[PDB]
């Protein structure tokens, strides 16, 4: 095989100190040798056994640690990537990142990195530790986490808040009996102001999630009432919009359920 050697070559070099005194010319061949080491872990880590084998070697340690907060970018969303690749489809490795402090470290990164590629990155991995991690959910509720993708849901970066978005309708259906404490901060009100911009492919995922907080839930249906809101004359704009058009019958699926839940 050759691949517990490259994961251990690739461990070392990640593990080596920042270097003290450095020219330009050192510092960036420093961080392209531990971008690479990085890449070459994430290929290994594609295997759910090296993913294990990772975590076995303390690398979540290391990347929880260290790279999260490492001062090039590319370090920053190389290291979310490679949580979320170990992590998306193992259930063990979703607790041991969650026990490290990973979440707390990923939503600061998504919330306010620089650079739009750590936050994908990051938005990444927080999807692979919450989606199916009840005790991940609810640290993320704990962590402000709704209100981190909805401000991402309404910055300019059409690829975040399209999966901005799509996380959350994906947790909303998931996990319902947070509907609750979704409503009462106010997001009827949020994700309905997103349904007022230009139309665009991350409103249906908005109206998806408006669904399921309407769903047999009368906070939801009350808020969605609220003469202020006015999101009955929103609904009816949109489905007359989109009625006749095939790509966008199910974002149309959800208006018109909206209407029947909410406005007879």
């Amino acid at each position: 095989r050759g691949e517990v050697e490259q994961m251990k070559s690739c461990l070392r070099v990640l593990s080596q100190p920042m270097p003290p005194t450095a020219g330009e010319a050192e510092q960036a061949a420093d961080q392209q040798e531990r971008e690479g080491a990085l890449e070459l872990l994430a290929d290994l880590c594609e295997n759910m056994d090296n993913a294990a084998d990772f975590c076995q070697l303390s690398g979540m340690h290391l990347l929880v640690g260290r790279y999260l907060e490492a001062g090039a970018a590319g370090l920053r969303w190389r290291a979310a990537q490679l949580i979320g690749t170990c992590s998306q489809n193992v259930a063990a490795i979703q607790e041991q990142v969650l026990g490290l402090g990973a979440l707390r470290k990923l939503l600061r990164l998504l919330d306010r990195d620089a650079c739009d590629t750590v936050r994908v990155k990051a938005l990444f991995a927080i999807s692979c530790l919450v989606r199916e991690q009840e005790a991940g959910l609810l640290q993320f509720l704990r962590l402000d986490g709704f209100s981190v993708l909805m401000r991402a849901m309404q910055q300019q970066v059409q690829k975040l808040k399209v999966k901005s978005a799509f996380l959350l309708q994906n947790l909303l259906v998931g996990h319902p009996e947070h509907k609750g404490t979704l409503c009462s901060m106010g997001m009827v009100q949020q994700l309905v102001a997103l349904v007022r911009t230009e139309h665009s492919p991350f409103h249906e995922h908005v109206l998806g999630a408006l669904c399921s907080l309407v769903t047999d839930f009368p906070q939801g249906v009350r808020e969605c009432r609220e003469p202020e809101l006015g999101l009955e004359e929103l609904l009816r704009h949109r489905c007359q919009l989109l009625q006749q058009h095939e790509e966008y019958q199910e974002e149309l699926e959800f208006c018109e359920k909206l209407l029947q839940t909410c406005f007879s």
